This record gives structure tokens, C-alpha cells and sequence, in this order.
């Protein structure tokens, strides 16, 4: 029954934590203390993951380097203690937090890429010729083919150039030293509009520019190319366009094609005007809009536009190459190419026709990626397309946890196998790739292998059709090999399989892998706009919904710079909007193991939060009460199936992933509303490229999308993104709706306009065209775009929930009835109407903070909907469920637990404004004791609240020794009804703040007690003491 799930939730409803072991510094005494704290807070389990080793942190004197006998003894003891306490465990598939590496992997067994070497020679008879050796990682390299291409032009690929620059920006304060300049090594820097000029001795013909960088630089890809024969009259060649790109973009340079241009002078003009704001698919646009280029390489030999990404070496999306850029005469036919593979530190002997020929020697080598955050378990990443390599990774780490510990205990407690978010670049080859390509795509890749160096063949269109097939195959192999093999291994060891995202680092369909896993998992960050991953969150939730996975996990509260002012009151709105998106099992990031019992707050992940661990000031009472709210919420939010009326198709480009709401605004302007259309015009215009600092010390693009401003963006409908695999393999028409196994059922199917991640757009395959037609004939609404009405009520599809803005919500339904989660996102008390798409059933209001149920709230039935009036306090949330006078106190005694000080006061006070330093700089818990008089006996159906006024930051209330609650969020009041008596009552309130004030104290030689230490170095920029204590005033509230 719903009422007993809410009141006595199951173990599946409890949140979990990540548990990080730092630098091999681990102790048994800390393990016991940590696991007991976790059990007392009400967590269900933890994922044990060690991060770095003694080399990275020698000062900590760690005795538990990964994979040593001493380390395995800590893992065994942890398992033993988890069993005693009734907690469960998981571990990741490698040391560190990403991804699938270890010291047992050789270069041959690691991720592979196609590499090559060039040389030009005269034809006729060739004899014992040595060829240049391609890139070989640690000396590993293997030949595949050797091609001979008849040169298109005899002139050289590059020529010498005199390089100069010129500032063109005028007026006002222009820091003259930040105008364009070139250093000793040729590196070009600028913060103001400028040109860079290349002068050739004789006219040069340029077909593309290879842009080479030091790190990332969005602005480098926005140059405007101009050319001149006479040194004064210049003509426009091309405005360059940045390719879509993710945070791991540095493994390859970028080639921008132009129309073939013969000139003595090339000018590259730059301005920051017209820049796009940062996002997950233009990651470098997050950073300051300054220009920085290591080298521009102007090439003569023809190449496809942005080929590095199109060959799958790196995660990128760009437009197909225009005919103006690569025409018939720029491509090679198959009959022109002479394959010299058969003719054998090797040499070549054979004979060519007369003329000059390019000797293109192709092969493969390792990409060079490692599980970089590992300690003892660090080495090369496994080949993701090789099933024996993938199995080997499993056997050498995760499988060993059932052998090198106690095997019977391991089998009871270690029930979860995790793979985290991908951080190992991309790969475009393996020994099996040709054959896999052959079965799946229906033709041979091998004669076309020079496409993977960007050398065009037959036509531009034909070259790019095949390169898309290479990319498609890459993504298919991530799922059918790496995930498939790991899923077999997990089932063999009786483990559940959780996984986070593959996008935006590895070429993939970002949703596709979620079919092979039990527990899709997303990520959401606290106070970290440059590192948040809302598109990851939508990949995991969309994947779960379309592939029928009921439990959706999330790595929550990850904080790029923690500053020790975080407590549960300021985490609630963040959590609730991610519940509205559709997660239902939270994993806290992060609980770090503190091996010392006399250092507080102790060891952290170099100051990366959330600092969620036993030595937090608010752990004992605050972590517990938060986790109780979380468990009540998650009991209802795992019930039944989620409701979503709209499916949005993710297309046929590669790579691909779920679609962010902002990118749908041009398709559905009516649904989003005019105010959203207008605010988006202004944001994307991005006038002045404004900067924001958040957190302390992280300067970034101010107009980047903020997920807090995208609550209920379709104004009462919900959507999932939806891929070709689900369309072709799972979708079925039933009663005018598109259904999928596991409970998804959509009335609308959107085929969005061309968009930044699908700009061509990629043509729909005949099979996709066929299924869409079928679904349309069966009653599924395929709207005509742009869709301009406010909603879909014209077609019989009303909004699910009608509420005002800044109200986050979700809807679940099953045999026992319907549930709406409704949450206030503002720091304001608000009263509003909520209108739900439910006809003639009685609603109830269930309160997740307190566990109270009000089964008889007022409501009105109107036009076959149900309306209620809700009052929500700041950040307050509620579930709507449908079945099928001043205090007058004596002298306060206030006792500061951590340092034993006690004082006597008549009036309440802010700790941070006291003259005594041991109070002024205090962080921790203080116990207030007083008495008050109650006039009359408590009547029947009379309810009394003690209102606490302003609490900094949480308070537990006790009346005549009876616990009346831990108060951590609005409204700040406790129900004292049952504890009251006539006469004098005893009043005790325990109040706890955050660590900020004590750390500022300790930093300045004014620590308020002994034993303060942390490796977390970041602090609030403001340099102020925060408000602290029970500020009041205290008041009674009597009602019925
Ligand atoms: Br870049
Ligand atoms: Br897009
Ligand atoms: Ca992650």
C-alpha cells in the first residue's frame, strides 16, 4: 500500500554515497567510524573507490597503496564491517574514477587508432626503399595497407611565409599590452580585434587551414579568411565555423576547408563579436573570449572539412563538406590508386607508371590513454572493441575482490558493479573492426581506408556517407562489445550493473548503452556551472524511460570548489528539480575517508565537494533528517511508471545524444511561450560576451544556460529523447499512442528542425521513414514545425499540470493510483492554484519532511480537471496523491559542545558578533536550555507549534525531554502539542552551523578549539564571518 511505503519505506528507497579513499591513506579505525556514521544517517550502501596513491600524496604517509596485501586487508575489513551493519557495497571496474584501465594492459591490448606516413617519389622502378615510420606509442605499431596515389599537383603541400599582425580595435581603455602579439615561439595571443597576415614569395594555392592549439581555444575556430594578389585589395574566402565539441578535445588538431584560393597574401581577421555562450557541446566557449593559436598550417592538398572528427578520432559534429570546397577534381577514384600492400624496419620494391606518386603507409597504434586518477592500479585503458581485453579488465580488478578478501562475505555484500562517466577519448580501430564493419554495414571498408586521413574519394557526398558508417559502427561496438561483455560478467557474479554517460568524449549514440545495464545513472553539480552536465542527466533519464529501467540513479552535489558554508537547507531546491527531471535514487558526491580521528574536518578530494562525511558539523542530526526526507520522496518516486506525453527523435547523425530543452525552442516556440523565445534571442545574441565568477576563482561565460532557469520549460508537458534503436526495435502503436516495454506511452512524436548537433540534417533512412508513417496512420501526432500554438489541446491533449513558473514537478501512475510531486524553487512563501489532468478523484497532500498525511484537503472539479490551492514555504515540496504570541523565557544557559564554554544570557544572539573569540569563530553545536510557562491545558484538536524564527543553520527541539524534531528547512517550526503541560515546561534546543567560521579563525591563528585541519584549500572570497546560532525570535502558533 502507498501509505505504508511512505511511512515504512523499503531498503531500495534509501539514498547511497560514493566513498573515496585518498592517496592510500586508510585506517581501520576510520573505516569503522565511517560505516557506522553511514548506517546511523540511514544510507543503504556505498560505492568504494580509491583515488590516487602515495606518489601523488607522500605527505599523508599512506599504508594502503592499491593492490598491495595491506590494501586488500582494508577492503576485507570494510566488507566485514558492512556485513555486520547491514550495508551493501559496490566497486568500480578500475582504480580511480575512470574508466577501464590497469597495469596488466599492453599497447596492443589498449584503445587503437588509424595512423599514417607520407612521402612523394618519382615513378618507374623502385628498389629497396625505406619508408618513414608512423606514430608508434611506446614502440608499438602494425602495418595494415600501403597505397600509391598519383599526385594532383606537383607543387609542395606547404610553403615558407612571413607572418605579421595588426591590432584594429579603437577607443577608450585598451590595455595596449593585450593587443595582438607573437612571442618567441610563434604563439599568437590577443584580447582585441586584429588580423594575422601570411605573405608568400610566389602565389600559393591553399585548400585548408590546420589550426594547432596549446590546450583549448574556441576563438581560434572563428577567424575570417581573406586573400589578396596585390597586397591591398582583399577578397572574402570564408568565415570559419567552430565544430561542436566536448571537454576532452585536445587529442587532434582541426582542419577547416576553404574554396581553393591562389594568392600571395592571406589575412586571418578575428573579433569576439558573435560568440556563442558555453555549453556541453561547445565546451571551450565557456572560457574567457581571448584568442590563442600555437600554429596555423596552410595546406595545398585537398582534405574533407573537419575530417579529424568525421573519422572518429575525437567527439565532434560539423556540417558536410560543400561542393565549392571539394569537387570532382579534388577526389580520387578507386581505379587511380595502386595498392602496394603485398610487396613486403622493412623496405619497398616494385614498379609504378611514370609520374610522381604519394606513398601513403597506413597502420594502427595505441591512443595513449590511462586511468589517470588511479594509484597502484594505474595503466593503459582497454581496447573497447576487443571482447578478450574487456574480459581481462574485469578479471584483474572487480573479480579479484571475491578472491583476495573473504569469498563468502564478498558474495553477501558486494552486489553492485559500477562504470562511471567516460574520460578516455575516442578510438576508431581494432583487429576486428574491418569484419564488424562488413557484417553490420554491408560493404568493405578496406579500399576506402584513406578516408580516415581525410583524403576524399569519388565525391564529397560519397566520402562522408562512408565516414558516417565508420562512426555508426564505432558506437555500435561500444554497446555490443564493452557493455555486453560487462553485462555478462555482472550477471555471472550476481551483481547489478550501474553506468553513467559515454557522451561527450567517446563517439557514440549517447542513449544506446543504457539498454545493457540495470541502473542508468546521471550527474548533477552544486554551484559549478562550468562542470555541470545537464545533457548527461537527460541521457540517463531518457535511456531509462525508453529501455524500461525503473530505478534511475544520480551522482549529486558534485562541487568543483567547496567553501564550507554548505548545509542541507541550501541543497533541497537543487535536489528537487532533479527529482522533477525524473531521477529516483540519489548517490551523494562525496563521502571521503578521513583516516585520522583527531583532525577535523579532515581528508577531502582536494577541496572538491560536497563535503558529506562524519566530521561535518551537521552530520549527526542534519545528514540523518535530510536522508529521511530523501527516503520518503524516493518511495513514491520509484512507484509505478513515469508519465511523459512527448517523444523527441534524436536523428541519424553521429555522434548523437539526448536533446537539451533550449535546442527545441525553434521547433516548438508556441509550447515554450513568447517570453522564453525572447529571453533566448537575448542570451544567444550574447552582447559584450559578459563574464561571471562562480565559484570563487572560476571565470566563465555569463550567458551559458543555467539549469535552475529551465524548470517546467514546456509549461505542463514532459518529454523524453528517443533514438532510432527504440523506434525500429521496440515501438508499437496502441490506442493512438506510441508504447515501449516497461511503461512509456507518448501521444506526440517530434522530428526536430536541423540543429547544432544535426545541422545537415542527416537524411532519414527508408526504415525510419516507414515506421513514422505507420505510427502516423495509427493516430500518433507528428506536429508540423515550427509549432506555434500554446499547447496541444486542439488535438485532444491537455497539459498534465498547470502551475506558475519556478515550480518543478513530475507525475507517476500505477494500479494504486496517481502521484504528482510539486516543489517551490523560490526562497519565498507562495500561494497558487495547481490544476491536474485527473477527473473525479479525491486528492490528498503528503508532506515528505514530516511524514504527515492530510487526506481531506479542499478541492474543486472544473472542466473535467481537479484544482487545489497550495501554500508552499521557501523551497518546500509536497506530494498530491489520488487513490484508484511571544515566548517568554527565563535565563538561557548556552553550552558550546566542542570547547566546553558556557554562558548566561537573557536575549538570543549571533555567535559571530561576540567579543570572545572562542564563540565568534565557533563552528559546531551549541545547546540552549531555558523554561517557559504554558497557561492552559491543551484542548482536543488543538495543535501547537514553536516557531523558531531565523535558525543558522539547523535546530533540534526537546520539550520536557521529548524530541519534537530536527528542523532543517522552511517552515522553521516544531510540533510540540504532545509534549506540552500546564505550568513550567523545560525547553532544550541543539543548534549547529557550518565549518566556515572556524576555518577562517584557524587560518588567522584564532582557532576556537584544537584539532582543526583539512587539505581543502578553497575559501569564500568575501572574508566575512557568517551568521550563526538561534537568532529567533521564538513564538507560539496555536490552530486546530
Ligand atoms: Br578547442
Ligand atoms: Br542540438
Ligand atoms: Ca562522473
Amino acid at each position: 500500500l502507498l501509505r505504508e511505503q511512505f511511512q515504512n519505506p523499503s531498503d531500495e528507497a534509501k539514498p547511497w554515497t560514493f566513498w573515496y579513499w585518498m592517496f592510500g591513506a586508510v585506517s581501520k579505525e576510520g573505516i569503522t567510524a565511517d560505516l557506522e556514521a553511514m548506517k546511523r544517517a540511514g544510507l543503504g550502501g556505498t560505492y568504494l573507490m580509491p583515488i590516487k596513491g602515495i606518489k601523488e600524496g607522500p605527505q599523508y604517509n599512506g599504508k594502503a597503496q592499491q593492490l598491495t596485501p595491506e590494501w586488500w586487508e582494508m577492503v576485507r575489513f570494510s566488507m566485514e564491517e558492512a556485513d555486520r551493519l547491514g550495508l551493501k557495497l559496490g566497486m568500480h571496474i578500475c582504480d580511480g574514477f575512470a574508466l577501464a584501465g590497469g597495469p596488466w594492459m599492453t599497447p596492443k591490448e589498449s584503445m587503437q587508432k588509424i595512423v599514417w606516413s607520407d612521402t612523394i617519389v618519382d615513378g618507374g622502378k623502385i628498389k629497396g626503399l625505406h619508408l618513414p615510420q608512423p606514430e608508434a606509442y611506446e614502440g608499438f605499431y602494425e602495418d595494415i595497407s600501403l597505397f600509391a596515389l598519383p599526385v594532383k599537383e606537383e607543387a609542395a603541400d606547404v610553403m615558407p611565409a612571413q607572418i605579421t599582425c595588426a591590432n584594429i580595435a579603437t577607443g577608450n581603455h585598451i590595455d595596449i599590452k593585450k593587443t595582438v602579439n607573437m612571442d618567441d615561439a610563434g604563439v599568437i595571443r590577443s584580447s582585441y580585434p586584429c588580423y594575422i597576415q601570411y605573405e608568400y614569395e610566389q602565389p600559393f594555392t591553399c585548400r585548408n587551414i590546420e589550426i594547432i592549439l596549446s590546450g583549448n581555444n574556441y576563438q581560434a575556430h572563428r577567424l575570417k579568411v581573406m586573400a589578396s594578389d596585390d597586397g591591398v585589395n582583399y577578397r572574402l574566402v570564408k568565415q570559419l565555423v567552430p565544430a561542436r565539441q566536448g571537454w576532452q578535445n585536445t587529442d587532434e588538431n582541426s582542419t577547416h576547408a576553404i574554396p581553393a584560393t591562389t594568392a600571395r597574401y592571406f589575412r586571418f581577421y578575428w573579433t569576439p563579436e558573435g560568440s556563442e555562450p558555453g555549453s556541453e557541446d561547445m565546451d571551450a566557449a565557456k572560457w574567457k573570449p581571448n584568442l590563442k593559436i600555437k600554429e596555423l598550417r596552410l595546406h595545398r592538398e585537398a582534405r574533407l572539412d573537419q575530417w579529424e572528427g568525421k573519422a572518429g578520432l575525437v567527439w565532434r559534429v560539423a556540417s558536410s563538406t560543400k561542393k565549392e570546397e571539394i569537387g570532382e577534381q579534388d577526389c580520387y577514384a578507386l581505379s587511380q590508386i595502386i595498392n602496394l600492400t603485398d610487396p613486403f624496419e622493412r623496405t619497398l620494391t616494385a614498379t609504378l607508371p611514370k609520374g610522381k606518386w604519394k606513398l601513403l603507409r597506413m597502420g594502427h597504434t595505441a591512443t595513449g590513454h590511462t586511468n589517470a586518477t588511479a594509484g597502484g592500479g594505474k595503466g593503459l585503458e582497454c581496447d573497447k572493441f576487443n571482447p578478450k581485453a574487456v574480459r581481462k579488465q574485469f578479471d584483474n580488478w572487480f573479480a579479484q575482490a571475491f578472491v583476495k578478501t573473504n569469498p563468502d562475505v564478498a558474495r553477501r555484500v558486494l552486489k553492485y558493479m559500477h562504470v562511471d562517466s567516460w574520460q578516455c577519448g575516442s578510438q576508431n580501430w581494432s583487429d576486428t573492426f574491418a569484419a564488424e564493419f562488413r557484417k553490420r554495414r554491408g560493404y568493405d571498408l578496406m579500399p576506402y581506408l584513406p578516408l580516415l586521413a581525410g583524403i576524399p574519394m569519388e565525391s564529397a557526398e560519397r566520402s562522408e556517407k562512408i565516414l558516417r558508417d565508420v562512426r555508426t559502427t564505432i558506437g555500435e561496438l561500444v554497446v555490443d562489445v564493452f557493455y555486453q561483455v560487462l553485462a555478462d560478467c555482472a550477471k555471472e557474479y550476481d551483481c547489478q550493473f550501474s553506468a553513467e554517460c559515454v557522451a561527450p568524449t567517446m563517439v557514440s549514440d549517447g542513449l544506446l548503452h543504457y539498454q545493457k545495464v540495470d541502473l542508468p545513472m546521471g550527474e548533477f553539480w552544486l554551484n559549478s556551472p562550468t562542470h555541470d552536465k545537464p545533457n548527461d542527466m537527460l541521457d540517463a533519464i531518457s535511456g531509462a524511460h525508453i529501455y524500461g529501467k525503473n530505478i534511475i540513479q544520480a551522482e549529486g552535489f558534485t562541487e568543483v570548489r567547496g567553501t564550507w558554508n554548505e548545509h542541507p537547507g541550501i541543497l533541497k531546491a537543487l535536489l528537487d528539480r532533479n527529482y522533477a527531471l525524473g531521477i529516483n535514487r540519489l548517490f551523494f558526491h562525496v563521502y571521503v575517508h578521513n583516516p585520522w580521528l583527531d583532525r577535523k574536518p579532515g581528508m577531502t578530494l582536494d577541496g572538491i565537494g560536497l563535503f558529506f562525511q562524519r566530521d561535518q558539523t551537521w552530520w549527526n542530526k542534519g545528514a540523518k533528517a535530510f536522508c529521511e526526507y530523501i527516503t520518503r520522496c524516493q518511495s513514491l518516486l520509484q512507484y509505478g511508471h513515469p508519465v511523459a506525453d512527448i517523444a523527441v527523435f534524436t536523428g541519424e547523425e553521429m555522434p548523437r545524444r539526448s536533446i537539451l530543452p533550449e535546442r527545441l525552442v525553434p521547433s516548438l516556440p508556441g509550447i515554450f511561450g513568447a517570453e522564453r523565445v525572447e529571453s533566448e534571442r537575448i542570451r544567444l545574441a550574447n552582447e559584450g560576451q559578459p563574464l561571471r565568477v562562480r565559484p570563487v576563482g572560476v571565470t566563465h561565460s555569463a550567458n551559458m544556460s543555467d539549469p535552475e532557469k529551465w524548470v517546467n520549460p514546456l509549461r505542463g508537458y514532459a518529454y523524453d529523447s528517443f533514438n532510432k534503436d527504440a523506434l525500429l526495435r521496440l515501438a508499437k502503436a496502441e490506442n493512438g499512442r506510441m508504447t515501449l516495454p516497461g511503461g512509456a506511452s507518448y501521444k506526440v512524436l517530434v522530428l526536430p528542425l536541423p540543429r547544432p548537433m544535426n545541422p545537415d540534417p542527416a537524411a532519414l533512412s527508408p526504415e525510419v521513414k516507414q515506421k513514422i508513417n505507420e505510427l502516423k496512420e495509427a493516430g500518433i501526432l507528428i506536429p508540423s514545425l515550427p509549432y506555434k500554438e500554446d499547447d496541444f489541446s486542439s488535438y485532444g491533449l491537455e497539459r498534465d499540470l498547470i502551475v506558475p513558473e519556478n515550480i518543478a514537478w513530475t507525475h507517476r501512475q500505477g494500479e494504486q493510483g496517481d502521484i504528482y510531486f510539486i516543489a517551490n524553487q523560490l526562497e519565498e512563501t507562495r500561494t497558487f492554484t495547481a490544476s491536474m489532468r485527473i477527473d473525479g478523484r479525491k486528492p490528498e497532500c503528503w508532506n515528505p519532511v514530516t511524514g504527515e498525511i492530510n487526506a481531506d484537503i479542499p478541492y474543486e472539479q472544473k472542466s473535467h480537471r481537479t484544482e487545489i490551492t497550495l501554500t508552499l514555504a521557501p523551497n518546500e515540496s509536497v506530494f498530491i496523491v489520488y487513490p484508484a504570541t511571544g515566548l517568554e523565557a527565563t535565563e538561557y544557559t548556552v553550552t558550546f559542545t566542542a570547547n566546553g564554554k558556557t554562558i548566561q544570557r537573557q536575549e538570543l544572539f549571533d555567535w559571530s558578533k561576540e567579543e570572545d573569540e572562542q564563540i565568534r569563530y565557533y563552528s559546531g553545536t551549541a545547546v540552549y536550555k531555558t523554561t517557559f510557562r504554558w497557561k492552559s491545558k491543551v484542548k482536543e484538536d488543538q495543535q501547537v507549534y514553536l516557531n523558531l524564527g531565523k535558525v543558522c543553520d539547523l535546530a533540534t527541539v526537546r520539550v520536557n525531554g521529548i524530541d519534537c524534531g530536527t528542523i532543517w528547512t522552511a517552515p522553521y517550526r516544531a510540533d510540540i502539542t504532545a509534549a506540552l503541560k500546564k505550568g513550567v515546561n523545560e525547553l532544550e534546543i541543539e543548534v549547529t552551523n557550518t565549518w566556515a567560521n572556524a576555518l577562517k579563525g584557524a587560518d588567522e591563528g584564532k582557532a576556537p578549539f584544537d584539532g582543526i585541519w583539512t587539505n581543502a584549500k578553497y575559501r569564500r572570497a568575501e572574508n566575512t564571518l557568517l551568521p550563526a546560532g538561534l537568532l529567533g525570535p521564538l513564538n507560539f502558533d496555536v490552530a486546530n
